[PDB]
């Protein structure tokens, strides 16, 4: 299918260009959450909450807390979108794909990459926020309301679980091309193309994960699993996010704050 | 780690165990499928009247739907039990913790009598009762109420995952990694479980490659799969639950029952 040499080049291109389109990479952010440094300003309560929005002005938020919090996560997975977007023009073959093709796979991939991206920012204690300026606390997160407090938790359930792998960034460029370049998804027009570059990010990946970790037994396998679980997150995620829809009304934003957030 | 003989020992262990425990095999089946022998037609059931004929053929005061719908539970409990019996040949699983043993049973059962359900299943219809007879797709598409949406998303999945074109060999060690899934809720000890899958999933790399050199990719592939057995038993549990909150003229099997609690 693919010579050796050739699949380093391919895994070598996707970790310049990951480099490039996402502003805090997993190596930054190790570095940040074990204390091997400037600090993060810490959000553990409320009053700590204020303090960080007066001082660092974070732009995701700048109504009630529990509510805020969570539309700030909605700022930021829609600026996460516009970076997998580029670095998706990046993978050889994509732009050539039907363009309906391209905007499907964006359109049903995005979800779990941003989940796989966000477990780079988090530990088992809380998550990066602002480009690592920031750090919330997971039990603050837990601890917020009604619906809002369970909404959070299982993001960091997932995280901690795909963390022990220990992925580098230069594994999860590939995996990220890898998920982008799903077969499967509702109403693609050419699956063939999508499959055969598929089929080589595969290989690169395999590869890359062989040499990377040569003592890590059939951790290409384990990773491949792991896509069970983020489709399986991303489906709760969407039950979750209609239930809220449907019970609270103090979510109303400005309507053109609304389209932007589709 | 394993070496290449060991693996291939483990291959040939498996597939053996696989033809003991299971009376009907994907070979068998297909050869009822495509015909060209005399001797193994199946009965074939497309509507009420056949149906009728079918029970004189094949082989009571109840609805059409209800005891079609039945006939699958029966036939479930006796997949339980030949998937329970395969599983202690797996090496390792009878030496686990006896919870665990119980869990990996409790979660597996329904993604392995999916997949082996495909080997009976062509884009028209399955097979029943041993192979003797064939239900229609469309058939079962039309029950009312509930019980008409209870297969299609089965014959879904059967006509992706019988694209791949495995064979009994292959399957036989897939269904022993599906088994041994370390990630199941509630287990105890999830090292020695993941050491057992470790090998399982080595002897089924090297088994794809020499049965199928030329299906690139098939290992990944075959694992993506797992996805979708997931989704699938999601929906099925869905499903019952909405059945038992109406119909009372139906009893499940306890065996059925425990498996499905939580
Ligand atoms: O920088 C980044 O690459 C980044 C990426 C994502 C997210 C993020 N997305 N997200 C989702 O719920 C989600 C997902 Cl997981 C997938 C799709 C859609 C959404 C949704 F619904 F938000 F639209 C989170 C939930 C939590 C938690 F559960 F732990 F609290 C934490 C973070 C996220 C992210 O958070 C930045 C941020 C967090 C809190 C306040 C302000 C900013 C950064």
């Amino acid at each position: 299918h693919m010579e050796s040499a050739d699949l380093r080049a391919l895994a070598k291109h996707l970790y310049d260009s990951y480099i490039k389109s996402f502003p805090l990479t997993k190596a930054k952010a190790r570095a940040i959450l074990t204390g091997k440094t400037k600090s993060p300003f810490v959000i553990y309560d409320m009053n700590s909450l204020m303090m960080g929005e007066d001082k660092i002005k974070f732009k995701h938020i700048t109504k009630e807390v529990a509510i805020r919090i969570f539309q700030g996560c909605q700022f930021r997975s829609v600026e996460a979108v516009q970076e997998i977007t580029e670095y998706a023009k990046s993978i050889p073959g994509f732009v050539n794909l039907d363009l309906n093709d391209q905007v499907t796979l964006l359109k049903y991939g995005v979800h779990e990459i941003i989940y796989t991206m966000l477990a780079s920012l988090m530990n088992k204690d809380g998550v990066l926020i602002s480009e690592g300026q920031g750090f919330m606390t997971r039990e603050f997160l837990k601890s917020l309301r009604k619906p809002f407090g369970d909404f959070m938790e299982p993001k960091f359930e997932f995280a901690v679980k795909f963390n022990a792998l220990e992925l580098d960034d230069s594994d999860l460029a590939i995996f990220i091309a890898v998920i982008i370049l799903s077969g499967d998804r509702p109403g693609l027009l050419n699956v063939k193309p999508i499959e055969d570059i598929q089929d080589n990010l595969l290989q690169a990946l395999e590869l890359q994960l062989k040499l990377n970790h040569p003592e890590s037994s059939q951790l290409f396998a384990k990773l491949l699993q792991k896509m069970t679980d983020l489709r399986q997150i991303v489906t709760e995620h969407v039950q979750l996010l209609q239930v809220i829809k449907k019970t609270e009304t103090d979510m109303s934003l400005h309507p053109l704050l609304q389209e932007i957030y589709k």
